């Protein structure tokens, strides 16, 4: 998938705690919008940058240093191994 083809509305979200759930945009030059703030409660670094593989996502942070990869699962939806066993849920609307 092209950038242009991820690029949208997302509701990330923490397997178990659907009911703390935070709408990010990726942007189509591989952004976020602010709400991207929301990550730093789940992940250890916080992304600033995208960038899509053949089977998944890479959320990238300041350096250039992996936050997470999340693997694509079916159509808008992606799910990403966290520390501490918990997975990353992103999924459009």
């Amino acid at each position: 998938l092209s950038p242009a083809q991820v690029a949208g509305s997302w509701t990330f979200y923490v397997q178990g705690a659907e009911q703390d759930a935070c709408t990010v945009t990726l942007k189509k030059d591989r952004t976020f919008s602010a709400q991207v703030s929301c990550l730093q409660a789940w992940l250890g670094r916080t992304p600033t940058t995208w960038s899509p593989t053949p089977d998944g996502l890479l959320l990238i942070g300041k350096d250039g240093s992996q936050s997470l990869f999340l693997e694509l699962r079916e159509a808008g939806r992606y799910e990403g191994s966290v520390e501490g066993s918990k997975t990353l849920v992103m999924q459009r609307a």
